């Protein structure tokens, strides 16, 4: 079998991608944030606190005559950006894009932190990094990935974000007609639990590559490119009046430059982000100071390939005995 779907921009600075995946029977469509970093099928419910939810799409398990409550089952989890969400836990039939898993579980939240609730566009996440990363307790569930992977065709799932225009999801088979060139293969490690590798350097600009390593992770559930402040300050020297500030967050930089590109290695292969790619916008509605899209992640503890990174290529996420990932310039 196989599957493929569209993801779309949330809102015009692709600050993440929506993917609409239907639950239970009959269907309910829900719009998810397929997320590369983490491990959990969580959804807005008619189980959410009443004033927690403002317009998103609910899942309600008693319309759907192939639900069943996972007895004794909760999840609770807490996301690299301070967010949180916590519930209970059914098993429904999900379909993605016309691939179907019977029996998935669909964590169905009771409590969702602010700022999921203050983002109406986003129904609950889909997690696509490795199942021992999910919290469901006192059994650990598995990922849709996971579960649908010995029925794909071939046990894979691509992603092919767009900038500033929709994209794709793909379970089960590469389109060969999503990129160009070739596809550079790179070792993954589990051992965190997320589609961890190591780049082989950068460039800023049209200037040399620096052959380093960096170890980070495929996240398509982070907006931005997290990498270490060495790196971080070499790209943003390139732009005049950037500077990190404090009071803001990060990087940022005036409205009025051109921003370099930044190139990541990927084995002997390079994938490159086009500037225009990293800017994230003015502060403030009318600032003329713009966040940066590449920003450091000292503190963070692990250096994040997020959208910025991602959508400058078509990803692999081979889920074989072994896994690799697989970056192509498009």
């Amino acid at each position: 079998s196989t599957g493929s779907a569209t993801t779309t921009p949330i809102d015009s600075l692709d600050d993440a991608y929506i993917t609409p995946v239907q639950i239970g029977t009959p269907a309910q469509t829900l719009n998810l944030d397929f997320d590369t970093g983490s491990s959990d099928l969580w959804v807005f419910s008619s189980e959410t606190t009443a004033s927690e939810v403002d317009g998103q799409t609910i899942y309600t398990p008693s319309k759907s005559t192939t639900a069943k409550l996972l007895s004794g089952a909760t999840w609770s989890i807490s996301y690299g950006d301070g967010s949180s969400s916590s519930g209970d836990v059914y098993t429904d039939t999900v379909s993605v894009g016309g691939l179907t898993v019977t029996g998935q579980a669909v964590e169905s939240a009771k409590k969702v932190s602010s700022s999921f609730t203050e983002d109406s566009t986003i129904d609950g996440l889909l997690g696509l990094a490795f199942s021992t990363l999910n919290t469901v307790s006192p059994t650990q569930q598995k990922t849709f990935f996971d579960n649908a992977k010995a029925s794909l065709d071939s046990p894979v799932f691509t992603a092919d974000l767009g900038y500033h225009a929709p994209g794709t999801y793909n379970f089960g088979f590469i389109d060969t007609t999503a990129y160009t060139g070739s596809i550079t293969y790179t070792a993954v490690s589990t051992k965190q639990g997320f589609w961890e590798w190591t780049s082989t350097g950068y460039a800023v600009g049209s200037g040399t590559f620096k052959s380093t390593s960096i170890d980070g992770i495929a996240d398509t559930g982070t907006t931005l490119l997290y990498l270490p402040a060495t790196v971080v300050s070499a790209y943003w020297a390139q732009v005049s009046g950037a500077k990190s500030s404090s009071s803001v967050g990060g990087y940022v930089f005036p409205c009025s430059a051109t921003l370099p590109s930044f190139t990541f290695g990927v084995g002997s292969a390079r994938i490159v982000i086009p500037g225009d790619y990293i800017d994230f916008g003015p502060i403030s509605t009318g600032s003329s100071s713009c966040f940066g899209g590449i920003q450091s992640s000292a503190g963070i503890g692990i250096n994040i390939f997020g959208d910025v990174a991602l959508k400058a290529a078509f990803v692999v996420f081979n889920g074989a005995t072994t896994p690799t990932l697989g970056f192509a310039s498009k």
